[PDB]
């Protein structure tokens, strides 16, 4: 059971967010996909593994105005868990991934993978190996 939570400006983590769902529901697991914006901490309890979806913002960073105040309001219940992260990025790769990976294995979690993508889904594997890798727990 994996709860892939995203945040898309321009589709992009939505249409990733879909590829990794795929590749779920190939290996026959649960998937609940919904939006930063609209969940809980409360909601992330129940599934032994969950995803979070965001491109890099500004100057090679996180989505600073949903996904910090989602990621703080997490972090009580982000222990032991497997948390998948999956982003776009224009220009820049790595870095915000990296600070991201960083805070989300400090909180006592393990990281079921990192998916970054040149903007557009597809173009990584990445995607589909996080989708098999949720399944798997
Ligand atoms: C204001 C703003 C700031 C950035 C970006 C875009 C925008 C609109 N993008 C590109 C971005 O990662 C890419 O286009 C994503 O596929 C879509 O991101 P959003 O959904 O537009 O935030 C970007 N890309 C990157 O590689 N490093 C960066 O720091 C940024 N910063």
């Amino acid at each position: 059971m994996v709860e892939i939570v995203y945040w898309s400006g321009t589709g992009n983590t939505e249409a990733m967010a879909n590829e990794i769902e795929a590749a779920v529901k190939a290996a026959g697991a649960d998937v609940e996909s919904v939006r930063f914006e609209d969940t809980n901490v409360d909601d992330v309890a129940s599934k032994d593994v969950i995803l979070l979806g965001c491109p890099a913002m500004g100057s090679e960073e996180l989505e600073d105005s949903v996904v910090e105040p989602f990621f703080t309001d997490l972090a009580p219940k982000l222990k032991g868990k497997k948390v998948g992260l999956f982003g776009s990025y224009g220009w820049g790769s790595g870095e915000w991934m990296d600070a991201w990976k960083q805070r989300t294995e400090d909180t006592g979690a393990t990281v079921i993978g990192t998916a970054i993508v040149n903007e557009m889904p597809d173009n990584a594997p990445e995607c589909k190996e996080l989708g098999e890798a949720a399944a798997k727990a």
